[PDB]
């Protein structure tokens, strides 16, 4: 039952990190998809910034509201790690490389590997991300829970509603991984600084894809939908300008530092309270 303990405790760790990150995560998602909310009459007025969003959301909805949708984040660990344990090792065997065999080969193989594993994961898991996203962007709240989101979205758009924005998310995974490993190699506390700068750059450069993905998610249950990722992109840029793609980026970076800090702290607390850390 050792594997069970490692599994569940790892899930507790991930749950801690995601729960801590949750409040600033929602602010990012609100600022990012506020035009969609305006379209769906879920928002009364465009936000002025991060502080505005925090203040308004708090005073109007409450404090607990900041952890809305986080349950999806918590229960996401188990199917992902089940898939992670099952196939990630075997997939790496198919595409992986030691740097000595070739840097180009290592890079490309790493891209293909991470992309394929990520896609395989999303094939089972993407719906949870959809639910999280739809629950984050609210306020009579449009949705009343995970199950409500699923049932209603299935009732309106069927299965495709749950998997909307899949391709820009995959492309996003590939791009993000490429930037991450590239920057990681280029420049290699010191560890905290490196991790923060790398993560920040990689996530920032790959952000518009994420925005497209999430706003495509938002169109589920609506009469008007984007005709693919490129169509979405084109319409967003035409209507609101290029900067609109980067809406909520800074809040996401704040989620970054927050998450890194919390996960390091909790790792320390794990070494204190338990013999070994479960990550
Ligand atoms: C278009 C985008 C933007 C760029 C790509 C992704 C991630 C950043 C992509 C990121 O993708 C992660 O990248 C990591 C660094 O390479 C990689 O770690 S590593 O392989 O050990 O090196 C993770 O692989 S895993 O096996 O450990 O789990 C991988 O997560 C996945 O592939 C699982 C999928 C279910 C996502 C995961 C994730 C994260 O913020 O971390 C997450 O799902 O939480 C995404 C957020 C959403 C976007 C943002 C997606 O909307
Ligand atoms: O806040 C007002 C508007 O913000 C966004 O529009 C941005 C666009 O997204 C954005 O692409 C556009 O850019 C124009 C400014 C160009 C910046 C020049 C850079 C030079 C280098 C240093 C940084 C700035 O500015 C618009 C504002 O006039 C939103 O997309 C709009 O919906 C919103 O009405």
């Amino acid at each position: 039952s050792n594997f069970l303990i490692d599994f569940l405790m790892g899930g507790v760790s991930a749950a801690v990190a995601k729960t801590a990150a949750s409040p600033i995560e929602r602010v990012k998602l609100l600022i990012q998809n506020q035009d969609e909310m305006l379209k769906q009459g879920t928002l009364d007025r465009k936000y002025a910034g991060i502080l505005d969003c925090f203040k308004r959301t708090a005073t109007q909805e409450g404090v607990i509201s900041f952890w809305r949708g986080n349950t999806a984040n918590v229960i996401r660990y188990f199917p992902t790690q089940a898939l992670n344990f099952a196939f990630k090792d075997k997939i790496k065997a198919m595409f992986g490389f030691k740097k000595e065999e070739g840097y180009a080969k290592w890079f490309a193989g790493n891209l293909a590997s991470g992309g394929a594993a990520g896609a395989l994961s999303l094939l089972f898991v993407y719906s949870l991300d959809y639910a999280r996203t739809r629950l984050a962007a609210d306020s009579a709240r449009q949705f009343n829970g995970l199950i409500d989101v699923y049932k209603k979205t299935l009732k309106s758009d069927g299965v495709a509603g749950l998997y909307r924005g899949f391709l820009p998310s995959v492309v996003g995974i590939v791009v993000y991984r490429g930037l991450y490993f590239g920057m990681y190699d280029s420049l290699k506390l010191a560890s905290f600084l490196l991790g923060w700068v790398v993560t920040t750059g990689a996530s920032t450069c790959s952000y518009p894809l994420d925005t497209v993905r999430r706003r495509m998610m938002m169109t589920s249950g609506q009469a008007v939908k984007y005709d693919g990722a490129f169509d979405c992109l084109r319409k967003i840029v035409a209507a609101e300008g290029v900067g609109s793609l980067f809406k909520g980026c800074g809040a996401n970076i704040l989620r970054g530092v927050a998450g890194a800090g919390v996960i390091s702290m909790y790792d320390q607390l794990q070494m204190i309270l338990f013999g070994k850390k479960f990550k």
